[PDB]
């Protein structure tokens, strides 16, 4: 004998949210009594044929009939079924007329929900956005609620772009780097799905309001340049200060093509290293946080070499 070969008309008896009925004709088993049907699909958002998970759990050869289960709501599936005997597998059967699982509402909850910065007096929520396959009907879109911690009455803003990953809340009440209660959850027109798990999230910084003071430059070659200044007081973990901006710029160039160095941290001193040899720049020095630098010293001058 010789593998079988294609059955024939697959065609879909019936189609639920998560399972399909298909029914074939078989083809020639070419002398070896055929011993096993198995089932693959294609859909849009996935390359090729795959495996499918049937019932029974595997169909026998004298079944012209099964059901695929485990499919998701409101995917368009194509369905083709391959012939096996003692000999071996058959070729593929043409596939099946497209046909589109039944809606419901979203199962899953948005993954990956973070949010923070932004700018003056917002609250930024980000998620991963939900395939397109888990979607489970038309009309997906995101409800994201929030609430000021320590208030009962939450928010709830939609956002009916089934891509999207971030919503900006903008609102004047905010004081900066305020926490709120955040959960993600996604709608269909099928109805609401879950929120996921609810977690703090702080409202956007306002950028330092204090210029950083003494200010001194000191030449230690012809190339680098040692920069100490004082630190901003009264910093916290409420109103922060993260590091500053240097600033600087030969003499006769422009402010605004000088090169940057930023610092992490508490320490106010930094080497500014690549001058150029007796040469004179001009120097300044800015706080900063997440939302950008406070006001510049004065303008300090420093000659190389």
């Amino acid at each position: 004998g010789s593998p079988p070969g294609p059955p024939t008309s697959i065609h879909v008896e019936e189609i639920t949210d998560t399972t399909a009925t298909l029914s074939w004709r078989p083809g020639p088993d070419n002398h070896s009594p055929i011993t096993a049907y198995t089932i693959q699909a294609r859909t849009p958002f996935s390359l090729g044929w795959q495996a499918v998970s049937t019932v029974p759990e595997v169909v026998g050869g004298s079944h012209l009939t099964a059901t695929v289960i485990e499919l998701n709501p409101w995917v368009e599936y194509e369905f083709r079924v391959l012939a096996s005997n003692a000999v071996g597998t058959g070729e593929p059967s043409k596939p099946s007329k497209k046909a589109r699982t039944k809606d419901t509402v979203p199962k899953v909850t948005p993954a990956n929900v973070s949010g923070g910065g932004g700018s003056r007096s917002e609250l930024v929520i980000t998620w991963e956005p939900v395939p397109e396959e888990l979607q489970n009907g038309a009309g997906f879109g995101y409800v994201v609620a929030f609430r000021p911690f320590g208030s009962t009455g939450w928010m709830q803003a939609a956002v009916p772009s089934p891509e999207a990953s971030k919503y900006v809340f903008k609102n004047e009440t905010i004081l900066p780097f305020s926490p709120f209660q955040v959960k993600v959850g996604a709608y269909n027109n099928k109805g609401e799905g879950p929120f996921g798990p609810v977690i703090t999230i702080y409202s956007a910084e306002e950028e330092p309001g204090r210029a950083p003071s003494r200010l001194r430059a000191k030449s230690l070659s012809a190339s680098d340049v040692e920069v100490s200044w004082k630190a901003l007081p009264w910093s916290t973990s409420k109103k922060r200060v993260l590091g500053y901006e240097l600033r600087y710029w030969e003499k006769n160039e422009k402010e605004d093509a000088s090169s940057v160095l930023r610092t992490v941290g508490n320490r106010t001193l930094a080497i500014i290293q690549g001058l150029k040899g007796s040469s004179t720049y001009y120097i300044t020095v800015r706080a900063y946080n997440t939302a950008g630098t406070g006001p510049p010293s004065p303008v300090v001058n420093i000659t190389t070499k």
